[PDB]
RNA sequence: GCAUGGUUGUCGUCAGCUCGUGUCGUGAGAUGUUGGGUUAAGUCCCGCAACGAGCGCAACCCUUGAUUUUAGUUGCCAGCAU
């Protein structure tokens, strides 16, 4: 939380494009493009850390969400770092509202993935070539980390609610408490931990999640 | 045969018709099944508030077109004598 770390790259967005009701967290605003306080960053970023504290106490399970363009690669590396469970590509929907359903798709890629193996590796001479290993890569790519998941998930974690629409929709809805870097405009309201950041900069987004790895791999040893 | 069972024609071998869970809408409804390519085909790929499934399409069946082993009778006659 050195105010000097994250002095590098916390800009925003541009003036046309920002939600009043972030105005709180707003301050120096220059020629076209809005700059965050970063005192009350710094002041906010230490509750995450500390709600964050009872989530994952008694070895809870936690989501990452990182569909934005410079995000798969550090909420990969964080959430396998940890043992914990990460979403990179596009959220399906009703992961988590219909997340029963879910299972089948998942327990289909175990029993697929075990065929190879343990089983029948060769049950057809072409067709499993063109179909069965087409599709077991097609079920990775969307269902990725959470193929581990046994449960629902206690908190989440994601980097863009603008981006994100789907998923604060149906966390909300399943009453599932949720931290996220939001931007300038994005909406304060639908998350409970705010952390008021930028999540354009590859480095700044990198920089708040590391933080998330060392508070989470604590408690757990 | 406007009380019915069974059987059949026709749109038409046209490529469509629905369901489970989820989500949107006060509601009837919607989504999936739409959008960009491709195919004979909702056949397949990419994207996507949807994820999958069933009946259909395709294949599995018969027949024709090439070829190997088995078998020489009532079939055939290379090489033969009649
Ligand atoms: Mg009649
Ligand atoms: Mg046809
Ligand atoms: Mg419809
Ligand atoms: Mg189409
Ligand atoms: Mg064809
Ligand atoms: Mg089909």
């Amino acid at each position: 939380m050195k105010q000097l770390l994250e002095a590098g790259v916390h800009f925003g967005h541009q003036t046309r494009r920002w939600n009043p009701k972030m105005k709180k967290y707003i301050f120096t605003e220059r020629n076209g493009i809005y700059i965050i306080d970063l005192q009350k960053t710094v002041k906010k970023v230490d509750e995450a850390f500390n709600f964050m504290r009872e989530v994952a106490s008694d070895n809870g399970t936690i989501l990452f969400v990182g569909t934005k363009k410079q995000a798969q690669e550090s909420v990969r590396d964080e959430a396998i770092r940890s043992g914990q469970y990460f979403v990179n590509h596009r959220w399906l929907g009703g992961t988590l509202t219909n997340f029963e359903t879910i299972q089948k798709r998942i327990q289909h890629l175990k029993k697929i993935e075990k065929m190879e193996a343990d089983g029948t590796f060769e049950v057809l001479p072409k067709k499993e070539v063109v179909l069965l290993k087409k599709e077991q890569e097609k079920l990775e790519r969307f269902l990725g980390g959470i193929k581990d998941m046994k449960g629902l998930p206690d908190a989440l974690f994601i980097v863009d609610p603008r981006k994100e629409r789907i998923a604060v929709a149906e966390a909300r809805k399943l009453h599932i408490p949720i931290i996220g870097i939001v931007d300038t405009n994005c909406d304060p309201d639908e998350i409970d931990y705010v952390i008021p950041a930028n999540d354009d900069a590859i480095r700044a987004v990198k920089l708040l999640t590391a933080k998330m790895a060392d508070a989470i791999i604590e408690v757990n040893q």
